[PDB]
């Protein structure tokens, strides 16, 4: 495989970014990561045969690499106690930054694309396709935090984000009233996402998430949020979505797999169509 890595200067973050590349055409699938996203390679490549199984689709694949606990998000400072010497601002970097470079080197196009995210980033594959709606018509959430800004969410993703490198929400995206929250949340941003017809897949995995509370309790917590989305999305006038809930499906790489293979066909004819 052509897999390529390559070294992208970000500018709002002060420091080159390393991105895995397939080619194969000009529509790219962006690959996001999870929570515990690591610096040498993207959680995909780790863990799953996606670059082969994406290999002469007609589509481009970019797996990003690094930005744990980020949320692919511009945060309002660095996270201050884990010695963060520089601001995240990976929703700069993936809507302005990459493109640019990607279209400038190599003739991706900056618009058109999928993007592709699970667990921390399942709500950011929707976020940026809410926003940025001619780069990403296509946006799918495996296992994602669908209503980030309510209830229990902000206080567990918080926790979760202390769990992964230390990260303090407070520095992304404010204390839990600040308008970033609901800016960032894909309940909220359902309206959206209707109005610019994106076309969204979303999965559902059951049993163990991926905080010292009961599973039980946090399963219970997932499903509500889960089928209070599905049942907005409806109720908003969203007509473009598929809602993926199997029982036996997981929150973890096997399935999430699974899903970025049932989806291949799905966004080859959205893009490709």
């Amino acid at each position: 495989l052509p897999v390529e890595y390559l070294q992208v200067p970000s500018a709002s973050m002060g420091r080159d970014i390393k991105v895995q590349f397939q080619g194969g055409g000009p529509h790219a699938v962006y690959l996001l990561d999870g929570l515990r996203a690591q610096d040498d390679y993207n959680g995909w490549d780790i863990n799953t045969p996606a670059f082969e199984e994406y290999y002469q689709s007609g589509l481009s694949v970019i797996m990003p690499v690094g930005g744990q606990s980020s949320f692919y998000t511009d945060w309002y400072q660095p996270s201050q106690s884990n010695g963060q010497n520089y601001t995240y601002k990976w929703e700069t970097f993936l809507t302005r930054e990459m493109p640019a470079w990607l279209q400038a080197n190599k003739g991706v196009s900056p618009t058109g694309n999928a993007a592709v995210g699970l667990s921390m980033s399942g709500g950011s594959a929707l976020i940026l396709a809410a926003y940025y709606p001619q780069q990403f018509p296509y946006a799918a959430s495996l296992s994602g935090f669908l209503n980030p800004s309510e209830g229990w969410w902000p206080t567990l993703i918080g926790l979760a984000m202390n769990d992964s490198g230390g990260y303090n929400a407070n520095s992304m995206w404010g204390p839990s009233s600040d308008p970033a929250w609901k800016r960032n949340d894909p309940m909220v941003q359902i309206p959206r996402l209707v109005a610019n017809n994106t076309r969204i897949w979303v999965y559902c995995g059951n049993g163990t998430p991926s905080d010292n509370i009961p599973a039980k309790f946090l399963e219970g917590l997932t499903l509500r949020t889960n089928q209070t989305f599905r049942d907005t999305y409806a109720a908003d006038g969203g007509r473009n979505g598929v809602f993926n809930f199997p029982p036996n499906g997981t929150h973890s790489w096997p399935y999430w797999n699974e899903q970025l293979v049932a989806m291949k066909a799905d966004i080859q004819h959205v893009l490709n169509g």
